[PDB]
């Protein structure tokens, strides 16, 4: 804090290499654009700079959308899609959480 | 189109109306969420939408009024944007929710 945490991954060009075997439902460029890269085991991908892991992404789910789900704290992520956004996707979620 | 009252759609013209201002509710801030102060008690009222407020209690925020109230003012989404707007909308419906349960 605060600098990234893995600064050999800091350019989407080098992020957009390490998907050469990518195989899975989501699509590669938005992975790189969110700020992940492919670590090498199965879908797991770790964003570039606050590190956070992910995986197992079903076929309809969105990049931006679990970064900010997940670690929302990531300063990439506020920087590049700001405060508001990341109230919604989790006040979206506990919306619907207690609706059940 | 949309513009409305245009001789107050400027932050120095909207503040002077609070030139007397009392109540507790902060007046730079009514200002910068587009509001001018009338006359009449603690009414206020838009520039761009002609919302109208008043009661104002004193933990209410402008902007948030402005949205859980006037959400469609184009003023109001061209300064905060869809997602602060809904997040407003979102947790008011929340709040429901989490008190039925
Ligand atoms: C960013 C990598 C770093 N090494 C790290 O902290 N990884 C984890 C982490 O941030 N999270 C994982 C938990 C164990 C780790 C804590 O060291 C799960 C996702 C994230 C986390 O704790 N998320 C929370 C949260 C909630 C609000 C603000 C910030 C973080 C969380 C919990 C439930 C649902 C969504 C987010
Ligand atoms: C990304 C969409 C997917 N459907 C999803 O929601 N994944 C979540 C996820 O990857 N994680 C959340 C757990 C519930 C989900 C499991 O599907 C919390 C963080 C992450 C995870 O399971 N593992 C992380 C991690 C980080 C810190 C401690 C433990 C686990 C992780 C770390 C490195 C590499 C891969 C995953
Ligand atoms: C701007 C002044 C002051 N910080 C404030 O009242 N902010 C609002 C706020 O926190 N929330 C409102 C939206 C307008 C502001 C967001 O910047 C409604 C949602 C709320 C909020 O507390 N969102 C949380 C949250 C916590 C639990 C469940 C769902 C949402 C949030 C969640 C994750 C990460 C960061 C904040
Ligand atoms: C932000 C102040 C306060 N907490 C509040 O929200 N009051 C409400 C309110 O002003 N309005 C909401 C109605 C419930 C409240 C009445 O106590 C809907 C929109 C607004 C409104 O209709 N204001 C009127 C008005 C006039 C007299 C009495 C009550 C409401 C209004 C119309 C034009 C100019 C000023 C106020
Ligand atoms: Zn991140
Ligand atoms: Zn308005």
């Amino acid at each position: 804090t605060n600098l990234p945490r893995n600064p050999s991954m800091a350019d989407y060009e080098a992020r957009i290499f390490t998907f050469g075997t990518w195989i899975y439902s989501v699509n590669k460029e938005q992975l790189a654009r969110a700020g992940f890269y492919a670590l090498g085991e199965g879908d797991k991908v770790k964003c570039f700079h606050c590190g956070g892991g992910l995986t197992d992404w079903k076929p309809s789910e969105d990049p931006w959308e679990q970064h900010a789900k997940w670690y929302p704290g990531c300063k990439y992520l506020l920087e590049q899609k700001g405060q508001e956004y990341i109230n919604n996707i989790h006040l979206t979620h506990s919306l619907e959480e207690c609706l059940v």
